[PDB]
C-alpha cells in the first residue's frame, strides 16, 4: 500500500536516518547557506557603511562651507527671516563655491557644465522661481495671481586657476531661490584600502524654501553622489552564494513536489478505500511550511545577490532594494534554523506553545485594534494643533504604540503641562485621554496578552 | 404567548435572518456610518494641519521680527534682568514694527486702529502699567501702596509708504509692558491650492511682565488669529454625514423603545404567571449597551458636523470644541466595532474575559487610588520645593505615573542626586519616598492586575 | 463569662451597631480627619509654592546680575580657566554690586554690616582663602607646604546714593575665592495678594573654587533667604486640625488600652478553664493594627502642625522637616482609608491577596537584594571610573533600579560605545555584566513577583 | 558501612552541630570573607575616584587652555573646515602651551625632552604626517600615490622663566597633525588629605585627524597619566584580605577532596553490593556548587589583591584588571549569600523555583536567539545608513534589546519619520521592522518567560 510511504514521510530526520539511511543533504546545505548568507551580508554591510560615512561626513562639510552662520544642530531650524539674510546667505554661498579651492580642506574639483538643466554650460545655476502674476495686497484683500510658475536662471563660472551680485529677488511673489552645482572628489582611502578606483561625484543643491509663505523661508543643503571608477574574491563568494541558495531552492522544490504528488494519491486512496471526505486544511498538512521559507528566502538572496553585483561594479547604486533583499533573505535563514529545534522535545515544547498561543494572540489583535484606531484618530484630530507628537497619524500611532510599552510616558504629559494646549477644555481632555489609555492598554489588555500564552503553555504542559 | 416575542429579542442577528429573513439595515448603515464620519475626521484633521502649521510659521517669524536677541528654543527662559535689557528690548520692538514693509520675508500689511481699546486709532499701542502708589522702601521696611493699576499708553503710528523713544518706566512700581498690534497677511497657498480665500489677521501681544516683581521679567509674543475670506465637496459630504448620523440615531432609538415596551410587558407577565419579583437589574438586560452608544456617538457626530461646518465658512472658528465633538464620536464608533466580533465564539472568549475583569479591575483600582494619591501629597509637599517635576499636584501625578509604567526613573532620581535638595534629611526620604512607591506599585499592584486578568480569563475558558 | 465580650471586640463595624446601638464615632471622626488635615497639606503647599519661586527667581537675577558671562543651563559647567578669566569674573561680581540700582529690575537695598564676619562693618567682603605655605614645584617635586588656611579679606562699601581692583590672588597656594553680601527686598506680590508683609533679606556667596586645584575653577552662586514681617483663618484652621488629630488620638489610645485588657483577661481564662498554652503572636491578634496607623498620624500632624505654625508666624524656617511631617502623617492617612474598603467582601479579596503576598514579596526581596548588591559594587568599581551613571554607589544602585523597571536602558550601553571605556577589556565587561543583570532580573526576578501575587490570589479566590 | 558516613555529607549544617559538634568553621570564616573584601572594594573604590576626578578635571582645563573655540558639550563634533581654521587651531595650541606658566590656574611644569620620539630633546613635538606621492587629481580622474607615510616634526621650546610659524601643511596628501608635549602637576589634595606623594605626568596628544579625507578634520585632546611619587593600614588591611581568602581557600579545597573521595568509594560499593551503575551525573551530586564559587571567588581575590598592592605603591597601574578582578570577586561572594538562605524552607522556596525554572529559561533563550539575531541583521543592513542607532552591529543589539525592555521606543521611531530614511520604500520597512519586532517580543516572547517562571513556582508549591 502507501502507509509505507506516507510513514517515512512527516518522520522526522533522524528516523530518516535509520530507514533506506539516507544521507542528511538538505540539513547539511541549509547549515551552509546560513553561513554564507550572512557572511555576504557583513560584507556588504562593512562596505556600505564606509561609503556611507564618506558621504555624510562631505555633506557636514559642504553645509559648513556653504551655509552661513551654519552650526551642528540647527538643521531643521535653520532658516531665514529677513530680506537681507536671505541674501547674505545666498551670496555667502556663491561666494564660498568661487574660491572654495583655497579654503577648504577637502580636494574638490570643479564639474564644468554641472549646474544641471538650467545652466547654459555653467558649473553653478543661481535659480529663483516666483509666480507669474503675484499682486498680492492683504491691505484690500486683493489677489490677482497667475501660478505659472516663471523660473530666472543666472548663469556662475569658477574661476580659471559678478553678474550674481546683481540678484533681485521678488519677494512678494517668490517660491524658492535653489543653488546647484557638483563637486568632483577621490575617496582616498579606497586607494590605500582595497586600491579600489573611487571617483566620487556630489550634486549639491542649496534650496531657500518659500513655498509657505510664512515669513519664514527654512535652508537646507542635499547632496546626491554618483560613485564610478577613477581611471576578485567578493564576486567569487557573491557566485558561490548564488549557487549555494539555487541548490537550496531546487531540493526545496523537489521536496514540496514529493509533497503534493503524496497529497494527490491519498486524496483519492481515501475516497476510494473509505470514500471519506477530506477538506482543503486536511491537504495542508502535506505542505512543509519551513520549506516555503527555504525558496522563498532562497529567492530573495538570488534576486539580492545578482542587484548587489551590479552596485558593486558601479552599475546599479539600488542600495535600498538590494539592502532589503538582502536584509529579509537574512532574517528568514535565521528564523528557520528554530526548525531544527523543534526535533527536541524540551525545546518544542516552547516553540509548540507559541505556535498554539499564536492565533488566540492574532486574534485579541484584531479585538484591541479597533480600540487602538479609535484612540489614534481620536488624538490626531484634538491634540495635532497642541502636541508635537500628534502632528500625523503615523506619528500618533508611534506615540500611543511607545506609550502602551512604557516610554516617553511623562514628556507626553509635560507638552500638555507647558501651554496646557492653550485650553482648560483641551487639557482636562489630554487627561482622561493619556490616562485612560495607558491604563486600559497597560493593565487589561497587556495583561490578556501573558494570560494568552500562559493558557496555551497550560495546554502543551498537560494534554 | 410572548416567549416567541423574547426569543426574537436576545437573539443574533445571524439567528434574525433566518426567521422572518429581516434584512440587515442598521448593521449596513452602522459600517457606512463608520467609513463616513472617518473620513470626515481626516479631511477635517488635514485641513486643520495646513492653517495650524501656518500660523505656528508666522509666530515663529514674529519671534525672529521682534524679540530682541531671540533664539529657538528659549522661550520659557527668554527675560531681561537689567534697565537697559528691557529699555533696549522694547525699543527694538516697536523699531522693528516701524520698518517691517522692508524687511519682513512675509507681506504684512499694518492693521490702521489694531492697537486694540487702548489706542486711539493708533496701529500700535505701547502701555506700562503700574501701581498708583509704589513707595517701596526695602532701607527701611515701608511699603506705602496703592494696588489700583495705572495704564499709561503710548500711541504709535506706521510711516506711510518717535514720541516712544521718550518713555520712562516706572521700575519700583512697574507690572508689565505690552506692546498690541495687528498684521494682515494672506495664505498664498490657498489661493493656489484650493483656491480659496484666506484673509489672516494676527493680533501680536508682546509682553514685559514684572508681576513677579522678582528682578526676572520674562518675555513672551503671542499671537491670536481671525481668519477671514480675502474679496463644494466638503459642505456636501457634511450633510451626507449628518444624514447617515440621524438615520442611525432614529433606527437605534426605535430599537431601543422596543427594548423598554418589551420590558414593561415583561414584569407583568412574570408578575401575574408566577408574582414574581423583578430587580432593577434583571430589566437592564432589555438595555442593548450597543445602542447606547451608537445614538451617543450619532449625537456627537451631528453636533460636531453643525459646528464645523460653521467653521468651515468662517463664523465660528470654536476648533477646540468641534474637533473634542468629532474625535470623541470617531472613537466611539471603531469602539462599536467590538459588537461586531462578539458574534464569534473565538472572538467572544476574549472581549467577555475584559467584560468580567472589569469589575474587578475597577474595584482594585479604588483600593489603590487612595495609596496612589497619598503618596502624590506627600511628594508634592516634600519634594515640590526642591524637584522640577513635583512643582505642581498634577505634575506629581503625571510622573508618580510614568514611573510605574517603568519611564523616567532615572532623571527623577538625578535631580535629587545633583543639589540632594539642598539637604541630606530630604535626599534620604526621597530615596525611601521612590523607592517604595516603585517597588510596591510594580512588584505587587501591576502583578495584581496580571492575576485579575488571568482569573477572569480560567472562568471563561473553564466555566 | 466573656465570650460575649470577645465577641463584641473582632466584630464588624456594621454588626457593633446593631449590638447595643452604638453610634459610629472614630469612624466619622476619621472621615472628618482625612477632609481637614489633606486641606491644611494643600494650603501649606500652595503658599510654600509661592515663596520658592520668588526665592528661585530671585537667585536667578543674581546670576545674570553678578556672574560674567553667565547664560542658562551652564551651572555645573560655569568655571573659569585662566588667571585673567578669575580676575576678570571676580571683579564684574562687586562692579555689579556698585551699580547694582541703577541697573536692576528688582529693589534691591543694600544690608549695611551684612558681609559677615569677615566684614568690618563692611556690607561685602572680597575673602581669597590660601594656605600658609604653599611652595609647590612640579619641576623638582618639592612640596614644602603649611596647610594652615590663611584668610585674607578685602572690605567693600556701597556707593552713598577702589581698593579691590588692587586684588592679588595667591594662584600657586589658592584655596576658594568668596564674595559675601545681602540684598534686602519685599515682595510686593504679598503685599497686594495677602496684605502680608514680607522682608526678604538675600545672603548671596559667590564661591570661586579651587579646592580641587585641577586648573580648572568652577564657580557658583548660592542664596540664603531671611523671611521676616516688613514693618486669621490659616491658625484657627491649624488649631481646628490639632483638636481634630488630638481627639482621634484619645479615642484610638483608648480602643488600644481596651484590646490590651481584654487580651490579659484572655491570657488567664485559657490557662485556667484549658490551661492552654498562648504564643506572643496569639496575643498581636488583640492589638489592631489600623489603630497602630491612625495614633502615629496623629502625632506626626500635631507634631507637624505645632511647627507648621512657628513657620507661618516667621519664627521657625524649618521646611524640610515640617513638610516630611505633614507629607509623611497626610500620606498615612489615605492609607487607612483601606480599612473602611475592607467591610465589603469584594474589595477585601483585593487587599487579602496582597496582605497574603505580602510575607513571600519581602523574603524575595532579600533572596535577591544580595544578588543585586553584588552588581552594584561590581559595577561602581569597574564602570565608575568610565560610566557618568556609575560614579557613586547611591547612583549605581538608582541606574541599576531603573535598568530593571525598563527605563534608560539605550544612554547606559550608548555611554559604554562612545569611547569604550577607552579600552576593549572594560568595554567586553560592560556588555555581559549589563546584559546579564538585565536578561536575569526582568525575565527571572521580575517574573517570580508576578508568580507569588498570582499565587496568593488563587489562594484568596479557592481556600 | 558507608551510608552514616554518606547521611554526614549531604546534612544541612545546622544538623551538622548536633552530629559530632563540629564548630561552624567554613560558615563563619564566609561571613568574615564577606565584609572584609567589601570594604577592601570600597575603600579601593573610594581612592579611585579621587584619582578619576583630577585626571578628568585637569583633561577638561587642557581642552579649554589649547583647543581653540572649545566649549563644554562640543567633543565629537569640535573640527575644522577650511585651510585656516585649522592653522588657527594648531598655532593657537602652540601659543597657548608658550604661555601657560602666566595665564594657567593650575601649577604645570615643563616636561623638558616631553616631545616623545619625534622630539630632538624638545618639551613640544608638532608633526604633520603625509603620504609620500599624493598627486590627486579628480579633475581627470588621476592617483599616482605613493602609501608610505612620511613625517615632518618640527621641535619646540619653553621660554626660559618662532620656527613653527613657519609651518606649512600639505593638505592635498595631508594624514593627521599631532601636537605631543608632557604636563608635570602635583595633586595638592594628596599632600593634605593623606600626606600622599603624588607627582601627575599628563600626557597631551591633540590630534587633527584626516584620515578620511572628507573635507572635516576633527579635533580631539586626550591625556595619559603617569602617577609617580613626589620627593600603612591599607597595606595592612591588604595582607588581611589575602590572608582570609588563602584560609577559605584550604578549607573549601579540603571540603572539595572530600566530595571527590566519598564519590570514588560509593562508584565502587554500588558497582560490588549492586554492581549497578553510575552516571556522569549521578556523581555530580557529590560535587558542592557552592564551594566552586567560592574557590573561584577566593583566586580572584587574592589574585586581584595582588595586583592592588602594585597599584597602591605606584608600580602596576593596571586598574582595569584589577577593579574587573575585585568586581567580579566581590559579585560572587554576595551571590553566595544565597546558600546562607536555601537552609531556610521559606527562603529555599523562591531559590529553588528560580534553579527549576532556569533550564527552561535557558532553553528558550537559545530558541528566541536566533530570531533575535535575524532582525539584528536585517536592521544593521537597511536602517545602517539612516539610522543613528543602527551604525553598527553592537549598537542594534542594544538599540532592539532596550525595545523589548520598553525604552526608547519614540526616538527610534521618531529618527525614521525625520528624512523618512530619504525613501517611501525604507520609511515603510522601518514600520513593519520595528511593529513586529516590539509586538512579537513583548506580547508573546516575554509573557512566555513569566509562564515559565510560574509553572516552576506552581511545581515547587505542589509537588
Ligand atoms: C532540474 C531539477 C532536478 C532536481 C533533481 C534533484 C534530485 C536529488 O538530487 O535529490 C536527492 C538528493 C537530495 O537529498 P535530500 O533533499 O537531503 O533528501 C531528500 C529528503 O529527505 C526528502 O524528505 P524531506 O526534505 O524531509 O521532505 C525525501 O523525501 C527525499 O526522497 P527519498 O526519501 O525517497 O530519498 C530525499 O531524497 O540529492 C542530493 O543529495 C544533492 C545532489 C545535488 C542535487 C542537484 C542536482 C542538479
Ligand atoms: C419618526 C420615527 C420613525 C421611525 C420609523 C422606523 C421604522 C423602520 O424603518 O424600521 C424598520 C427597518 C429597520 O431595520 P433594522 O433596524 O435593521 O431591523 C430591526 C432590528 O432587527 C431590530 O432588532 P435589534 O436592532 O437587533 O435590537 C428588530 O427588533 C426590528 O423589528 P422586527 O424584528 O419586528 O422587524 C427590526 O426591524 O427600516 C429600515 O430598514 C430603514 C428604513 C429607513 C428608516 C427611516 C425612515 C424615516
Ligand atoms: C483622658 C482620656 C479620656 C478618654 C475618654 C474617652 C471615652 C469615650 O468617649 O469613648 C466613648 C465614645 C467613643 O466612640 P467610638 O470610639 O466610636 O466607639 C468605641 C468603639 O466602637 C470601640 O471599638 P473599636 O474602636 O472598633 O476597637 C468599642 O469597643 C468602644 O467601647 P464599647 O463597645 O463598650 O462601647 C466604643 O465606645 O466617645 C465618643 O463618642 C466621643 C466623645 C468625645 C471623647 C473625648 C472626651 C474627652
Ligand atoms: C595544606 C592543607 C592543610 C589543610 C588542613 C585543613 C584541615 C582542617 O583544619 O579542617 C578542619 C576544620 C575545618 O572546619 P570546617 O570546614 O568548618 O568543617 C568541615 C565541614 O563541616 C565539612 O563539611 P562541608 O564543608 O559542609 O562540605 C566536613 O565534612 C569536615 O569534616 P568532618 O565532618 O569529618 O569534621 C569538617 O571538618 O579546621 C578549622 O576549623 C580551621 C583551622 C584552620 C585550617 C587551616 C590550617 C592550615
Ligand atoms: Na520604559
Amino acid at each position: 500500500d502507501l502507509r509505507r510511504r506516507l510513514k517515512y514521510f512527516f518522520m522526522s530526520p533522524c528516523d530518516k536516518f535509520r530507514a533506506k539511511g539516507r544521507k542528511p543533504c538538505k540539513l547539511m546545505l541549509q547549515v551552509v547557506k546560513i553561513l554564507v548568507v550572512t557572511v555576504q551580508l557583513i560584507l556588504f554591510g562593512l562596505s556600505n557603511q564606509l561609503v556611507v560615512t564618506f558621504r555624510e561626513e562631505n555633506t557636514i562639510a559642504f553645509r559648513h562651507l556653504f551655509l552661513l552662520g551654519y552650526s551642528d544642530g540647527s538643521d531643521d531650524t535653520f532658516a531665514a527671516y529677513t530680506q537681507e539674510q536671505l541674501y547674505q546667505a545666498i551670496f555667502y554661498a556663491v561666494d564660498q563655491y568661487l574660491i572654495l579651492p583655497e579654503i577648504s580642506l577637502g580636494r574638490y574639483a570643479y564639474v564644468r557644465g554641472g549646474g544641471g538643466p538650467w545652466a547654459n554650460g555653467s558649473a553653478l545655476a543661481l535659480c529663483q522661481r516666483y509666480y507669474h502674476r503675484g499682486h498680492v495686497d492683504p491691505a484690500n484683500d486683493t489677489f490677482d495671481i497667475d501660478p505659472r510658475v516663471v523660473t530666472d536662471c543666472i548663469q556662475v563660472d569658477p574661476p580659471d586657476r559678478a553678474s550674481y551680485k546683481n540678484l533681485t529677488l521678488k519677494f512678494h511673489k517668490l517660491i524658492n531661490v535653489t543653488i546647484h552645482f557638483q563637486l568632483k572628489t577621490i575617496n582616498l582611502q579606497s586607494l590605500i584600502n582595497n586600491e579600489i578606483p573611487d571617483c566620487y561625484t556630489f550634486s549639491i543643491l542649496i534650496t531657500f524654501d518659500n513655498k509657505a509663505h510664512s515669513g519664514r523661508i527654512p535652508i537646507r543643503l542635499e547632496t546626491k553622489t554618483h560613485i564610478q571608477e577613477c581611471k576578485s574574491f567578493r564576486l567569487l563568494f557573491d557566485v558561490v552564494v548564488i549557487l549555494t541558495c539555487s541548490l537550496s531552492f531546487l531540493l526545496c522544490a523537489r521536496s514540496l513536489l514529493r509533497g503534493f504528488l503524496l497529497q494527490n494519491e491519498f486524496v483519492v486512496f481515501m475516497w476510494r478505500r473509505r470514500g471519506r471526505e477530506i477538506s482543503l486544511w486536511e491537504r495542508l498538512e502535506f505542505v512543509n511550511g519551513w520549506y516555503i521559507l527555504l525558496v522563498t528566502s532562497d529567492v530573495l538572496t538570488i534576486s539580492g545577490t545578482v542587484m548587489k553585483i551590479g552596485i558593486e561594479a558601479k552599475n546599479l547604486a539600488s542600495y535600498d532594494v538590494c539592502s532589503i533583499l538582502l536584509g529579509t533573505s537574512t532574517l528568514l535563514v535565521w528564523v528557520g534554523v528554530i526548525r531544527y529545534l523543534t526535533f527536541f522535545h524540551k525545546y518544542n515544547i516552547l516553540i509548540a506553545t507559541l505556535r498554539v498561543a499564536l492565533p488566540s494572540v492574532m486574534r485579541f489583535c484584531c479585538c484591541v485594534a479597533v480600540i487602538y484606531l479609535g484612540y489614534c484618530f481620536c488624538g490626531w484630530i484634538v491634540l495635532g494643533p497642541y502636541h508635537v507628537k500628534f502632528r500625523s497619524l503615523s506619528m500618533v500611532s508611534e506615540c500611543l504604540f511607545s506609550l502602551i510599552n512604557g516610554d516617553d510616558m511623562f514628556v507626553t504629559f509635560a507638552a500638555m503641562q507647558a501651554q496646557q494646549g492653550h485650553s482648560s477644555l483641551v487639557w482636562l481632555f489630554s487627561q482622561l485621554y493619556l490616562y485612560s489609555f495607558i491604563s486600559l492598554f497597560i493593565y487589561m489588555v497587556l495583561s490578556l496578552f501573558i494570560a494568552l500564552i500562559t493558557g496555551a503553555y497550560d495546554t502543551i504542559k498537560h494534554p
